[PDB]
């Protein structure tokens, strides 16, 4: 099998050792069997999705970047604290990755709210259209970014918008979490906005221009977590069990 | 004074012990503080078991809020319990119990029976099989019910490849404390739970 993939080199050396029981051409295609989304759909995206969604609210909730300043002073000092259920996380998508991160935040004690452009019921959530955005958005204290990028989401997560977030929640300032895509966002205005305290913080996986530029002033920021486009990451492991799987039936699904 | 509130502010806490540890947060920090984008090897929740010592009520609301987020969970306890929906250990079978374990998580009331149980020769009991390749050891219990010098003697050895600590034998943690610097442990100055004052 001609394997040809753009992935962590030694990831794919490590799965290739009990995978197809191999001409590795870094001596089943990504930039060279499509590796990512015969297309390969990883089922586990969604669960790996929300681990990052979670981790990103409760380490705003939690306030940890002021723990860990203190812990770098030797400090012990108990700050005061909300709990998951003053705190309420509005997820922009209500597809399938936003419908399993409000389920999730919503078990661990937060209060969720969802939002998408044209009305959508969704069992156990409390749901906005287009027309209801600002009352959504006046409402919540975390917001969440898990939409496609479309016409209809182009620049979407922007100054006014984060201008119409609520500032009433425990922190008196708006986060802003997105791992959607970046061309959702006006990266300018969300500088801008934690430069002027509009945003207390953010977490963001995702640039308008990847890899994000070693310039960029988003590495340094105090209240600003950056993971490289990560929230979810497929297995290689797991591609190659699609592919050997799909390799045998062929002997004896996906199909774009 | 029972705050209602101190389960579900405890389940936030280990919750995201749990999620730090797992998703590499130390590793991605020290990216970010080179401006370094680089992509590092994720094992999904899945891929980590999360041993709870301590099978009341809060090891009983993490474990099934851990599952419910993908984790693989195993409780234990020195008396047998059943408790749905969790696989669980007695007193016999704490060996066995600490050998499925890759996250240790405790949450046991301090009495004699948990005195210094966080101890070196349990700790050299831990999983080396997960996806780290070392155990990683979260408290928020009692400081009472660990023993600190092998808490650091196993991180330096590496027989503990990480660790959480809300909970400290002498409280508040000294500044002269090792703990403060070290790259894969998280302090926080007991606050797991805090109870809210106008409940009070
Ligand atoms: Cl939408």
């Amino acid at each position: 099998v001609i394997v040809d993939l753009k992935f962590i080199p030694e990831e794919v050396e490590a799965a290739l050792a009990g995978a197809f029981p191999v001409i590795d051409l870094a001596d089943v295609v990504w930039k060279s069997f499509s590796g990512g989304a015969v297309r390969f759909v990883d089922r586990t995206l969604t669960t790996r999705m929300s681990e990052w969604v979670m981790m990103q609210c409760l380490l705003h909730l939690r306030q940890h970047r002021a723990y860990e300043a203190l812990a770098k002073k030797h400090e012990w000092r108990d700050l005061s604290q909300p709990e998951a259920a003053d705190v309420t996380v509005g997820i922009m998508g209500m597809g399938v990755l936003g419908q399993d991160a409000a389920r999730k935040l919503a078990a661990m004690g937060f209060k969720v709210i969802g939002w998408s452009r044209s009305k959508r019921v969704i069992e156990g959530v409390e749901t906005y259209d287009a027309a209801g955005l600002d009352a959504f958005l006046g409402r919540t204290d975390f917001l969440v970014g898990l939409l496609p990028l479309t016409p209809d989401t182009r620049g979407i997560f922007n100054a006014a918008l984060f201008a119409k977030l609520s500032r009433n929640g425990p922190f008196g300032a708006p986060v802003f979490i997105n791992a959607g895509r970046g061309g959702s966002q006006v990266e300018a205005d969300i500088l801008e906005c934690l430069d002027s305290g509009v945003l207390g913080g953010a977490s963001l996986d995702v640039f308008e221009r990847e890899p994000l530029s070693p310039e960029s002033r988003f590495w340094d920021m105090p209240n600003v977590y950056v993971t490289p486009h990560v929230a979810a990451s497929s297995d290689v492991r797991a591609l190659f069990v699609h592919v050997e799987h799909q390799i045998a039936r062929f002997e004896s699904e996906h199909v774009v």
